[PDB]
């Protein structure tokens, strides 16, 4: 069933596509399904030696306020590798390098309207490095190291609500305490965008 | 900072607007910054007697297949209080009534474009009542008990990537293992959307 009928690009911007398809329903009807294409984007849990973890607060005009983020950058870099976007943001965002990478979670944030898919890294072997000067939404940013304990209760008590955030430090969480374990950095990625990338 | 300069809608569909604000970056300059509005939405972890919660196979055709989630609905009616939109599609979804409503977590699904958040409720007590006939996407998903443990093995495993059920499959976990609690229903929703409703 669903198959789409036609395409019709309604908008297309700086980070995501605005597209209209029409799908055809159990029902045997046809509906408007408008999907928002975006680049999709990477995120990082770096663990330290400790247990502790970097969080930034940036603001997000979406919701006219600052938000606990983990650090990370959209995939707007044609033919960068994820893992690659992942360590060059770190570096970017919270001054530090890591000797270690492995795949945390992927989620998909907005199955409803986007195909905009998020992968999740824990990075471990920890090392701080040079931090260069920050444009924008960036430059304005901060940030804090995190007991991923208390990242997590920070999470439960609603001081952190970004969706990428709270999955990887809920899935950190859960192997800090044993119930799981990280996995290998070439673990299959299945919804990673490539429709927005593919126009240009 | 961060001052909005102008406001110009671009698209209005069905579930949400999409607007293309000027705002006044650190620097001093003016950049675009595209939000999508929202109704927002609501989700529900159900849990019964015995560490077990339903989920459901939905096509999603932002991703052109079926993804394990939790009930949930968007806050398409006006007027609408959320714990009873919660409450109406946990039984339409899952025949599913319960006698017991708390808050587990609310996330900022895309705070990168998009204004939607999502609020997630614990339903306990639960009894089986009848169910709707369903339309759509819905007419065509079914749904699974998993206990707990397993759902949140699933998430760590890749078989669960939606974000909506990733935050409250893991929160339920961290409350299923004594490291947080339920809240009060009328604990305060700070990101629950407004424009896209406003709107009309
Ligand atoms: N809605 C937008 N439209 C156009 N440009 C934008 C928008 N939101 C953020 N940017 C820009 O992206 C840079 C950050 O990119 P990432 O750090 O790659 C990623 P991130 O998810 O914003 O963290 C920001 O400093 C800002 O300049
Ligand atoms: N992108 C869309 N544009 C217009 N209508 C749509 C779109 N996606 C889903 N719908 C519709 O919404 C109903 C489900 O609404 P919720 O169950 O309220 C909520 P949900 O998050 O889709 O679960 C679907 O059965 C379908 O009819
Ligand atoms: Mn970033
Ligand atoms: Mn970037
Ligand atoms: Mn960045
Ligand atoms: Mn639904
Ligand atoms: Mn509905
Ligand atoms: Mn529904």
């Amino acid at each position: 069933d669903f198959e789409t009928i036609s395409s019709e690009t309604l908008h297309t911007g700086a980070i995501f596509a605005l597209r209209r398809d029409q799908v055809r329903m159990p029902g045997g009807g046809i509906v408007t399904r408008e999907v928002v294409e975006h680049f999709g984007a990477v995120a990082i849990v770096a663990m330290d030696d400790n247990g502790n973890i970097p969080m930034v607060y940036q603001y997000r005009h979406t919701y006219g306020r600052r938000l606990w983020e983990l650090p990370a950058g959209l995939l707007d870099v044609a033919g960068e590798p994820p893992h690659l976007t992942a360590a060059r943001e770190l570096r970017e965002e919270v001054g530090l390098q890591a000797s270690t990478w492995q795949v945390l979670v992927d989620l998909d944030t907005a199955p409803g309207f986007s195909d905009e898919s998020v992968r999740v890294y824990l990075a471990t072997g920890l090392r701080e490095v040079g931090r260069p000067e920050a444009h924008h939404e960036e430059a304005d940013m901060t940030m804090g190291w995190y007991p991923i304990a208390e990242a997590a209760r920070r999470v439960l008590r609603g001081e952190i609500v970004n969706s990428i955030a709270i999955a990887g430090v809920l899935a950190v969480h859960a192997v800090t305490t044993g119930f799981a374990q990280p996995r290998p950095l070439d673990t299959e990625w299945i919804d990673r965008p490539t429709a927005f990338a593919a126009r240009r």
